[PDB]
């Protein structure tokens, strides 16, 4: 039996079930699925043999010699679990309707576990991020930056939060015009500034230009604003994370790029990175070579096929001269792609890693996800698709899951500049799926704010709070070389073996 | 101008001589060349441009024309230099003909510069492996191993040392018959004992067995031998280096391998290592897609269909079987190839790193290499070429090289295991194509007495050991679960980087 949590229980249980191990082989004992998770646990073995899997974790429950009567689960953790009952047993149309029943809680309209979830925790998380405190580490507002009140109510722009940082000279008028011009209304607002120089990371959506070459005057200048807030005003850098002939392809569709006519000031670099599709096709091929056993002949053309490492490759180097152009060059730069929620917090997120040493920090870490992902609008719901049983959904992607293997690519590359160790990540990217905790539901702020998820919810960053020394890195603390530049190379990148390749005892 | 060497003088110089450097572009200076080496320099730069390369590195000097007129070297260490002179400069034909005079002496009847060189040192390297002190460390002589003095004047077996050990009551007139069943007489003696079990790992060529297929009761009673000389006398293991198919096509041609029939109490273990030109031509086509430039994208896959590390992985592997075999099976094993002196070398040195910690310390590293590499016959003058102009040799092979990546990728695994560093290894293989030493010359013991090397050359081991805290692994000193059992795998084996792209400043 499972040690249960508190505000879980057993809604069912099966004797004599076998998993079939591709590594360990055929092992018999108890099946259990509660309310949060799916238990295994077998006594004919020592250790006894445990698998302790969620719900959230499920992507679909298939029906299925020796041992070919059961059920398959395939996992969104790069693994597959196989069971065996009997013909005259009869418990597998009760553990598949349970399975089926308790794995998909949004497709048949029951409550998430995070919602039943009892369990208190000495801080709470969901006070760990203040948008207005944020911004004062950084200096703002300032002579050049104001806070705008002007989408408090979520009016100028739905997927954003309620403050934005906009330009000091820029009235609240005027973004209302330039949110027009601006996909979904996600205009450039700031991210992160330079405390030494001003130079800033701004983002938005993609500029709705269309087939007819459309202008703003109104967003062009908006774009002179933040050229004009940095010191040594040299010139602005866009970064529009798509390749070249994805966002031509845009814009034939209403959306588009700034041209070199319209914002005269302005250099645009085109940084390569595939759309959530690809990166999403990506991770299945890697799911198939890694698991369950790994072809060693042809492993790294396996592995190159999978593109997985050039994806990685292609963000960390977009971050990098995103974070170059900000330190060295002391210039300002405006990230955007399609909708500016994907590959812009991927981006923006890792230049911010790179360049501010607060963000390494544990608690700075559970700000910057906070900020750039959940604040900004990155839709976690659709992306990873918690307790919906739609497993072919175009909109899921591993986005979230990309930027935290690009993270441990630089704590590897740099094992004294993180406050936090492997199993943090590992651990963020458990509770991704699991749907213990609230913080990676809804896919915006304005509608976590409607289902209320802070007082309904424990927040994911509660939980790692209380446990820091499981999360903390014993050799952190001496890299006062604040700015980090990885390598963005296929020779210095290495196959995060630790997340992808875990389920082998070897 | 170079800082010469004692014995070492300049042959040649030219001024205004341009290098074209594929990374930092052209450059301009001055070309010396000595009686040992090529040295370029400029003081167009800072830090200074310098390019120091033994002449034993040139493996061809090609003319270019008559910047494009001038010479290119192609270097056995992964990578080509190529100059420019003037049309109306003419140094070009003084140049060129001076490297090909002193870069291929062999080929031109001079001497090799390791004779002339006259640099003094604290050791004698020449005295550091002593064969009679190594067995007596190993506790030999004993009551089942005694000491021939048969082959003091080669008369045996041509390529072996003077001392051979072989089993106690196997009398000197049953290895004279022996012999004639091993190929050039290479007749399986004592590599290395187990203190504790008294397990053997002997070494030999491949039996003449032929077409008709041909016994040798000495031999089979030989084998026996070994067997009766181990206490817990299970049954003994023959590991053939050679994949079977290449065995079957030896014993169309006179070799062979040792039936079931004949040797009824061994266990033969194919081990599937590829002959030299495989390994050449694995090594072309890695050095191809490494220098000067890496073709990003494809470069996993590029990687993959070299084989290098295929090839690394197999011999690892067998390695691994053989020192398992002795350590955890208690039983003795008969290593072979076909000559028994390229493959069987790689298997009996790194079984034996496996095994026995004092060959991890840079004092028993240098006794490992000069008793199973020079005293056993492996021929490096042929493999490496030294000073001799035939680039296109089908005798020339990586092989030893090949070992130094193996042991490298140990040290990777075990960083607290070697007492030696990564700086120990790369200069080992600077200085097996230098010629500065002369302990990588000739290829056999008896060509070593005949040309008197101790006494005619310095050993390479004098001058590492006058300077060991450069060839120091701090980290060393704490793996006291004395065997070591690497993981022979695709996903645990790397390129070394280190030696094979190291030209790059990056």
């Amino acid at each position: 039996e499972p040690p249960l949590l508190p505000g879980e229980n057993i809604k069912d249980m099966a004797k004599d079930v076998t998993y079939i191990c591709p590594f360990t082989g055929a092992v018999r004992g108890t099946l259990t699925v509660t309310n949060y998770r799916l238990y295994f646990k077998s006594m004919e073995r020592d250790p006894p043999f445990v698998l302790d899997a969620s719900l959230g974790v499920i992507n679909r429950v298939e029906k299925i010699g020796e041992n070919s009567y059961g059920l398959e689960t395939v996992c969104k953790d790069i693994r597959n679990l196989r069971f065996a009952h009997k013909p005259e047993g009869r418990t597998r149309r009760s553990i598949f309707e349970n399975l089926m029943k308790y794995a998909f809680p949004v497709s048949n309209n029951l409550p998430l576990f995070a919602f039943e979830y009892k369990e208190v925790f000495p801080e709470n998380g969901w006070k760990l991020y203040d948008p207005l405190l944020e911004y004062r580490r950084q200096g703002i507002p300032n002579e050049s930056w104001r806070i705008t009140k002007i989408n408090e109510r979520y009016e100028l722009c739905d997927t954003y939060p309620a403050l934005l940082v906009v330009p000091a000279n820029i009235p609240d008028e005027e973004l209302k015009r330039v949110a027009s011009f601006r996909s979904r209304g996600r205009i450039p607002v700031l991210s992160w500034i330079h405390p030494e120089s001003q130079a800033t990371i701004t983002r938005c959506s993609q500029p709705m230009v269309g087939v007819s070459g459309k202008r703003s005057k109104e967003d062009e200048k908006y774009l002179q604003a933040i050229m004009d807030s940095n010191a040594q005003s040299h010139k602005i850098f866009i970064f529009d994370a798509r390749p070249s002939v994805n966002a031509v392809a845009n814009k034939a569709k209403g959306g588009g790029y700034e041209s070199e006519d319209a914002y005269q000031n302005a250099e645009l670099v085109f940084l390569d990175i595939h759309n959530i599709h690809v990166m999403r096709e990506s991770l299945r091929k890697l799911k198939e070579i890694v698991y369950p056993n790994i072809e060693e002949t042809h492993w790294l053309s396996n592995l190159e096929s999978t593109h997985w490492l050039e994806h990685i490759k292609l963000i960390l180097a977009g971050a990098l001269r995103i974070a170059d152009k900000v330190e060295s060059g002391k210039t300002s730069v405006v990230v955007h792609s399609s909708d500016g929620w994907d590959r812009t917090a991927q981006l923006t997120s890792l230049a911010m890693l790179m360049l501010d040493g607060y963000y390494r920090t544990i608690r700075g870490f559970e700000v910057l996800v906070e900020k750039e992902w959940l604040s900004f609008g990155h839709r976690f719901q659709l992306r990873v698709g918690h307790g919906d049983k739609n497993h072919a959904d175009a909109d899921r992607s591993p986005v979230f899951l990309q930027f935290i293997d690009c993270v441990w690519q630089m704590t590897r590359q740099f094992p004294t500049a993180f406050e936090f160790n492997e199993y943090f990540l590992i651990t963020i990217l458990d509770h991704l799926y699991s749907c213990l905790f609230g913080t990676f539901l809804c896919n915006s702020e304005q509608q976590r704010g409607k289902e209320n998820l802070p007082k309904r919810t424990v927040s994911l960053w509660s939980y790692i709070n209380s446990q820091l020394e499981d999360f903390t890195n014993p050799l952190y603390g001496s890299y006062s070389n604040h700015v980090l530049y990885p390598v963005a190379s296929m020779r210095h990148l290495e196959l995060w073996v630790g997340y992808y390749i875990r389920w082998n005892p070897r």
